[PDB]
C-alpha cells in the first residue's frame, strides 16, 4: 500500500507538461511512479474517468496491478513496452485526430487493451500468447479495488470486454499477417469505410499493431535504444546482422501499416515520417555490415 498511498496522493499534470502528446515521446528518464502518473493523465485527457464514473483508488489501483503483472526481468516485452504503446495509442488517438472516428466504449478498450497487450509475457524466448496476456487482463479488472469498469452498464461492460479480447488478439503479429492483406486491398480501392463493423474492427487491429510497433517510429537516438533492448531479449535472453534485420522488419511489417495508418488519417504521418527516416538509419549501418 506504499506505492499506492503516494500515487493516489499525487497531483497529475497536465498532457502538455507530460508530452504524452506527442509521437516522439519517450519514458528512458521515467519513475515508474511518474509512467503511473502519465497513464492517469491519459484516461482522464480521453474523458474515460468523466463518461464511466472511475474513483481514483481504483484507477490508480489497476494501473498499479498492471505494472506489477509485466515482468522486470524481460529486456522488452515490459511495463515500459506497455507504457509506450499505450502513450502511443493516445497521441494517435489526439495528435493523429483518431478519437473522432471511434466512440467511446471504443476508446477505452484501446486504452485497456494497449496496457494490458502483454501482461505476464517471459519473453520472445520462452494466438496463444495473446489469449493468455488477455486472461492477465481480465483477472485483473476483476480484481477486488481494481475493476475501472463498474460504472458501466452489463450491456456497455460486455461490448467492452469483446472489444478488449480481440485488441489483444490483434497483437499477434501472426493475426496482423492474415488480415492486413483485406485492410490494404480496401483502402486501396478508397472502399475502406469505418461505419461498416467489420471493417470497424479490422481498423482496431490494426491501430493495435501500430501502437504495439511505435519504438520503430521514434527518433534514431531513442530507436537505437529500444533497437538494443528487443536485441538483448531476443538474442541474450534467458558482422553484426541487426541492421540488415531492422530494414527487414521495417519493409515486411512497418511501411506499410503505417502507410496505411496516415490514408486513413493525415495526421498520423509522423508515424510514417520517423519509420522512414529509421529505415534510412538502418540500412546506412547495414551497408557497413
Ligand atoms: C533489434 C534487434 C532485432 O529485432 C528484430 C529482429 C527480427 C524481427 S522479424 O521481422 O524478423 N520477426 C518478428 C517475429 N519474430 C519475433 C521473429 C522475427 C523483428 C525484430 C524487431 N521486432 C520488433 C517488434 C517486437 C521491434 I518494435 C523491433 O525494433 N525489432
Ligand atoms: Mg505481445
Ligand atoms: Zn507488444
Amino acid at each position: 500500500t506504499r506505492e499506492l498511498q503516494s500515487l493516489a496522493a499525487a497531483v497529475v499534470p497536465s498532457a502538455q507538461t507530460l508530452k504524452i502528446t506527442d509521437f516522439s515521446f519517450s519514458d528512458f528518464e521515467l519513475s515508474d511512479l511518474e509512467t503511473a502518473l502519465c497513464t492517469i493523465r491519459m484516461f482522464t485527457d480521453l474523458n474515460l474517468v468523466q463518461n464511466f464514473q472511475m474513483k481514483h483508488e481504483v484507477l490508480c489501483r489497476w494501473i498499479l496491478s498492471v505494472k506489477k503483472n509485466y515482468r522486470k526481468n524481460v529486456a522488452y516485452h515490459n511495463w515500459r513496452h506497455a507504457f509506450n504503446t499505450a502513450q502511443c495509442m493516445f497521441a494517435a488517438l489526439k495528435a493523429g485526430k483518431i478519437q473522432n472516428k471511434l466512440t467511446d466504449l471504443e476508446i477505452l478498450a484501446l486504452l485497456i487493451a494497449a496496457l494490458s497487450h502483454d501482461l505476464d509475457h517471459r519473453g520472445v524466448n520462452n494466438s496463444i500468447m495473446e489469449h493468455h496476456h488477455f486472461d492477465q487482463c481480465l483477472m485483473i479488472l476483476n480484481s477486488p479495488g481494481n475493476q475501472i469498469l463498474s460504472g458501466l452498464s452489463i450491456e456497455e461492460y460486455k461490448t467492452t470486454l469483446k472489444i478488449i479480447k480481440q485488441a489483444i488478439l490483434a497483437t499477434d503479429l501472426a493475426l496482423y499477417i492474415k488480415r492486413r492483406g483485406e485492410f490494404f486491398e480496401l483502402i486501396r480501392k478508397n472502399q475502406f469505410n469505418l461505419e461498416d463493423p467489420h471493417q470497424k474492427e479490422l481498423f482496431l487491429a490494426m491501430l493495435m499493431t501500430a501502437c504495439d510497433l511505435s519504438a520503430i517510429t521514434k527518433p534514431w537516438p531513442i530507436q537505437q535504444r529500444i533497437a538494443e533492448l528487443v536485441a538483448t531479449e531476443f538474442f541474450d535472453q534467458g558482422k553484426n546482422k541487426i541492421p540488415s534485420m531492422q530494414v527487414g522488419f521495417i519493409d515486411a511489417i512497418c511501411l506499410q501499416l503505417y502507410e496505411a495508418l496516415t490514408h486513413v488519417s493525415e495526421d498520423c504521418f509522423p508515424l510514417l515520417d520517423g519509420c522512414r527516416k529509421n529505415r534510412q538509419k538502418w540500412q546506412a549501418l547495414a551497408e557497413q555490415q
